């Protein structure tokens, strides 16, 4: 078995078709499915599985009352191959209300992190046994990216970051082999923030679409050198922007160097990806709520600051149904290394009172060089029909 390199070009791609759905919610009334969130999903080099950060607890029982919390010593990671829903035989991994995972080419890589807030530790767990460890660096909430991490030639990156929420933080880049932390890189650049971030391989390097939750509704980029281990760091080009909230595809901006400041506080994970001058991406359709989602193509939104023209677009969860968080993964195919997604189906608490829990479920799309037609794929639940 030899290291995954993902050195092979990028799929053209002309859009997004069906992939996956594990109808987590709907099972849920009439069956033991745990409650989750901040799901993700992520492949070795044979099958893909889906990740999702646990509460310690099925819906139908008690315990998944209050589960809006996003940090309790009872969650953990859950795995299982993508398809098969979160019921009891799912693999708890390790303790973590905040991971990472991916797979090198011969071992999985697990960055999982639990703790009180002030004090949280990272486990690096590969290959079945716990490597490396390593602690809050700012006492205050060290967290990760939430999606998957990559590897080139046996060396993975997890940007991380410990600090304040809508404040300047301390984002770093662990380098890790084998589970041992072999390097880490301080941010640089220009970005201001950097939270939950969706990463891509890009031979030789690895870019990062990730989340401020300060000054910007545009989205930052982190862009990591596998080599000599420096980053560089800006923003999306594009006029369009994909975090939540934001402004307007009209009065909104981007300058691909500074967060814009329109809406700039708070958001959501999120991806996006460059294609020559052009950018694939995907948000939520409304621009206040998580709320529908579609993904689209910015011609010269990469390249040229504040562009709009869009085309392609595709809707995937209608603007009349509740989404979530959401983020990439690659697959490598047999003459190129192709593009794919998921998105979160919040429901419950917080914007739906009927029930007293929250979870989520999944719908997973990839690029295809094909055809492809319409649609929406919702959650599909009846909170009526929902226990509590
Ligand atoms: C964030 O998390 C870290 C890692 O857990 C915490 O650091 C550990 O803190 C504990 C508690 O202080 C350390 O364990 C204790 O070590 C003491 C000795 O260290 C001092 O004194 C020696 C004397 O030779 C010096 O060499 C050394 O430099 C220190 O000055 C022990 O005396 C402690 O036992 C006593 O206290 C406990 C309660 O604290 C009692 O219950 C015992 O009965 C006993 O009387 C204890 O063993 C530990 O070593 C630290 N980790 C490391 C790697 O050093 C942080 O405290 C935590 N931060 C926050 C904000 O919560
Ligand atoms: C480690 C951690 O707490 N992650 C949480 C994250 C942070 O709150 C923001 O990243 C602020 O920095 O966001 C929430 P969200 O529902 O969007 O609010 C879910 C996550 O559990
Ligand atoms: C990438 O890996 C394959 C085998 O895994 C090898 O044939 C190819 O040459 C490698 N390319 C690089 C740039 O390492
Ligand atoms: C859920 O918990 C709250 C307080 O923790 C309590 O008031 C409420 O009645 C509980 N409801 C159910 C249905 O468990
Ligand atoms: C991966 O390995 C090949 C073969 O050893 C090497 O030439 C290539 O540059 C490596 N790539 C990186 C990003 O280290
Ligand atoms: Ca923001």
């Amino acid at each position: 078995v030899e290291y995954r390199n993902w050195s092979k070009p990028q799929c053209q791609i002309t859009g997004f078709a069906p992939f996956s759905k594990d109808n987590s919610i709907r099972l849920s009334a009439g069956g033991d499915i745990w409650v989750t969130r901040e799901p993700y999903v992520s492949c070795d080099p044979v099958k893909c599985y889906q990740f999702a950060l646990g509460q310690g607890t099925t819906l139908d029982n008690k315990h998944s009352n209050d589960t809006v919390h996003d940090r309790i010593p009872h969650r953990t990671l859950l795995m299982n191959e993508l398809g098969v829903p979160f019921h009891l035989g799912t693999r708890q991994v390790c303790i973590a209300w905040s991971s990472s995972s991916c797979h090198d080419g011969k071992a999985w890589l697990h960055v999982c992190i639990t703790g009180d807030d002030k004090n949280a530790t990272a486990s690096f767990i590969y290959d079945g046994r716990l490597v490396d460890s390593i602690g809050s660096w700012s006492q205050n909430i060290l967290r990760t990216q939430e999606s998957e991490c990559v590897c080139i030639n046996g060396t993975c990156t997890v940007v991380m970051t410990d600090g304040s929420a809508s404040g300047r933080a301390d984002t770093r880049i662990l380098f890790i082999e084998e589970g041992k932390i072999v390097h880490i890189s301080p941010l640089a650049g220009s970005a201001q923030h950097v939270e939950e971030c969706s990463c891509y391989p890009r031979y030789p390097g690895v870019r990062c679409i990730c989340r401020d939750n300060w000054k910007g509704s545009n989205r930052p980029v982190v862009d990591i050198n596998m080599e000599d281990y420096s980053i560089d760091s800006s923003y999306v080009c594009s006029g369009l922007v994909g975090d939540t909230p934001r402004n307007d595809d009209r009065s909104s901006n981007s300058n691909c160097r500074d967060p814009n400041n329109e809406r700039g506080t708070q958001g959501v994970k999120g991806w996006a990806f460059d294609n020559g001058n052009d950018l694939w991406m995907g948000r939520t359709i409304s621009k206040d709520l998580r709320s529908g989602y579609e993904t689209f193509k910015v011609i010269g939104g990469w390249s040229t600051p504040n562009s709009k023209s869009q085309i392609n677009r595709q809707v995937i969860v209608d603007s009349d149904n509740r989404s979530g968080y959401s983020g990439i993964f690659s697959v490598e195919g047999k003459s190129c290394i192709n593009r794919c997604f998921y998105v979160e189906l919040i429901r419950g608490r917080k914007q739906e009172t009927r029930v007293w829990w929250t979870s989520n479920s999944i719908v997973v799309f990839c690029g295809t060089s094909g055809t492809y037609g319409t649609g929406s794929w919702p959650d599909g639940a009846n909170i009526n029909f929902m226990p509590i």
